[PDB]
């Protein structure tokens, strides 16, 4: 995959060139993105709107930490589509992963989660926020328990997936018509025309629910109608049946 690959370290150690090698990325000098390693993170940004600046997976601070204190928890939106409650804590694949913000808050809850990601940007974005989390003396230790980051497509590695989790969480990128962070994050990811195809081996590899976010008036994935769903302000969470052992 293209884009501008910048090093602000100053290390000269070749960290940049071993996670291009890593993540399969191109260089690309005219690139409208860059993926910029600092002395503090890997981030991304847009270069023709600095104003944006740079965004960055952080599960140790900012907005992922206030969240995390002041989200509600098992009280989430997401959290109660998955079907937390009590002490049910289902083991959960996020399909779709993007920042990780919504396994974040599963994981957080008490959830065993499997993230899966196949935007090679997206990935290493996601690799250098849990280096950094799982480094943390707080969180470091739930968090590399119950939060692990598979490279691949949902697609087709799905139905190889074991041990089977009780929910599969699906949020691809919607076609959207109508923050900074977004705009610099949709910039990079586009819609995801396959996506529809996902709601079939989600439900087949789910034991119990597959749960799919959709923004207000969105139509269901793959067209497949469900009454069953959590509406929140903005966007519903459509909650289908798994396969049952
Ligand atoms: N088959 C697939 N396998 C892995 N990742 C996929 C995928 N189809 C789409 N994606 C990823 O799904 C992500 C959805 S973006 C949503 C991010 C997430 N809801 C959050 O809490 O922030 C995108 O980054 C896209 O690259």
């Amino acid at each position: 995959m293209k884009i501008c690959l910048i090093d602000e370290t100053g290390a000269g150690d070749g960290a940049l060139s071993v996670l291009a090698a890593r993540w399969g990325l191109e260089h690309d000098e005219d690139n409208l993105m860059a993926l910029v390693l600092t002395p503090e993170h890997l981030e991304l940004r847009k270069r023709d709107e600095p104003k944006l600046g740079g965004i960055f997976v952080d599960f140790v601070g900012g907005a992922m930490a206030h969240r995390r204190k002041f989200g509600g928890g098992r009280g989430e939106a997401v959290a109660k589509a998955v079907g937390i409650k009590g002490d049910y804590l289902p083991d959960v694949v996020d399909a779709t992963a993007g920042l990780g913000r919504d396994a974040f808050v599963l994981a957080s809850v008490g959830c065993r989660v499997r993230m899966l990601e196949r935007n090679p940007v997206v990935a290493a974005l996601l690799d250098d926020g849990l280096a950094r989390g799982y480094a943390d003396a707080e969180i470091g230790g739930w968090l590399q328990e119950r939060l692990q980051l598979i490279h691949a497509s949902s697609l087709t590695a799905l139905t190889d997936i074991t041990p089977r989790p009780q929910v599969v969480y699906l949020d691809p990128m919607f076609p959207h018509k109508q923050k900074k962070e977004m705009r610099v994050f949709q910039s990079l990811v586009g819609p995801d025309l396959d996506a529809d195809g996902l709601l079939e081996p989600a439900r087949l590899l789910a034991t119990k629910r597959v749960v799919v976010k959709r923004p207000d008036y969105a139509p269901p994935l793959a067209n497949v109608a469900t009454p069953n769903a959590v509406v929140t302000k903005g966007h519903r969470f459509d909650i289908y049946a798994g396969t049952p052992v």
